[PDB]
């Protein structure tokens, strides 16, 4: 599998959401659920849902 990094800043907008910054590193969880992927974020150790098209591998 691969990490991801944000390709651009993205403010949550449900509750589940994560917000996160440009550059910022993800552990990718679930992808199974949309475009949506379940995610934990390797800045703040935080586990929620980002928009898989805000991402890049590597």
């Amino acid at each position: 599998s691969t990490l991801f990094e944000a390709l651009y800043d993205y403010e949550a907008r449900t509750e589940d959401d994560l917000s996160f910054h440009k550059g910022e590193k993800f552990q990718i969880l679930n992808s199974s659920e949309g475009d949506w992927w379940e995610a934990r974020s390797l800045t703040t150790g935080e586990t929620g849902y980002i928009p898989s098209i805000y991402l890049a591998p590597v």
